[PDB]
């Protein structure tokens, strides 16, 4: 059984831990603790074969950390985690990208964009915003509800089956 780190990157507010969560208890948290840190394991069944998942929802300061680098390295995929009713979430995903990148000295990462909160009416990011910001990053872009559980699984799934390209 292949196991793989996942790591859920984005700005405070854009539902990391609430995607996280709905992932592994199958449950919304509406009120999670902000600063809460943790590493969550499940296994999964992805295009017929099985890997178990090592995903670190990440919290803390917005600083330079070079122990926050260590555990960027050793991830082997990303969400990149905006909100559509939070532009400035949007405009934050090329910083997140151009981090992740740097600490794997690479331009070939597997990462997948993700807009969540894809339940709430008001939206100031466009859907056809992301798609091309996806489309120039060559990677997917997966619309989510962490409070519905739409794309939660598809945003998962889907990094899985980019760090399984990679690999090959
Ligand atoms: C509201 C709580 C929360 O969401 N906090 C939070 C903390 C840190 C980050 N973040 N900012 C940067 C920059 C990084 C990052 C990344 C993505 C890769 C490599 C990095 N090396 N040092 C920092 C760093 C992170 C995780 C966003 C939001
Ligand atoms: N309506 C709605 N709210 C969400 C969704 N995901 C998270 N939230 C809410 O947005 C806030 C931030 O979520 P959280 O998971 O704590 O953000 P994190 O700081 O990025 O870990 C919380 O009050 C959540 O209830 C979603 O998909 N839809
Ligand atoms: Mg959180
Ligand atoms: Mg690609």
């Amino acid at each position: 059984m292949t196991e793989y780190k996942l790591v859920v990157v984005g700005a405070c507010g854009v539902g990391k831990s609430a995607l996280t969560i709905q992932l592994i208890q199958n449950h919304f948290v509406d009120e999670y603790d902000p600063t809460i840190e943790d590493s969550y394991r499940k296994q999964v069944v992805i295009d017929g074969e099985t890997s178990l998942l090592d995903i670190l929802d990440t919290a803390g300061q917005e600083e330079y950390s070079a122990m926050r680098d260590q555990y960027m390295r050793t991830g082997e995929g990303f969400l990149l985690v905006f909100a559509i009713n939070n532009t400035k979430s949007f405009e934050d995903i090329h910083h997140y990208r151009e981090q992740i990148k740097r600490v794997k000295d690479s331009e070939d990462v597997p990462m997948v964009l993700v807009g969540n909160k894809s339940d709430l009416p008001s939206r100031t990011v466009d859907t056809k915003q992301a798609q091309d910001l996806a489309r120039s990053y060559g990677i997917p872009f997966i619309e989510t509800s962490a409070k519905t559980r739409q794309g939660v699984d598809d945003a998962f799934y889907t990094l899985v089956r980019e760090i399984r390209k990679h690999k090959e």
